[PDB]
């Protein structure tokens, strides 16, 4: 169980509006076995192991440069915990709990 932030930001689009490019990733993402939600700064995922999550990770930086951008400026955050399984909500549950 394996948690992350990814944020696939195209540079240069000639316009402020930049959902269509990250639709096109998140569609990209979708087709890898790794589960994820769209949040207001970046996509939250989840993934079994390293090696699916970076595919993912790829899938959805190519579809921007695929979409049309000619520069991609990508983020990805990884949070990986192995005494302990916690999934997304896990972890926001747990810090609710202690407030």
């Amino acid at each position: 169980m394996i948690t992350a932030e990814l944020t696939v930001i195209p540079l240069g689009t000639c316009s402020t509006s930049l959902s269509s490019y990250v639709a096109a990733a998140v569609e990209a993402l979708k087709k890898l076995n790794v589960r994820y939600e769209i949040s207001g700064m970046g996509t939250l995922l989840e993934a079994e192991d390293l090696d699916e999550l970076m595919e993912a990770v790829k899938a959805a930086h190519e579809a921007v440069l695929q979409a049309g951008s000619d520069r991609v400026y990508t983020t990805l955050k990884i949070d990986d915990r192995r005494d302990a399984d916690r999934g997304l909500r896990d972890k926001v549950e747990s810090v609710k709990e202690k407030i």
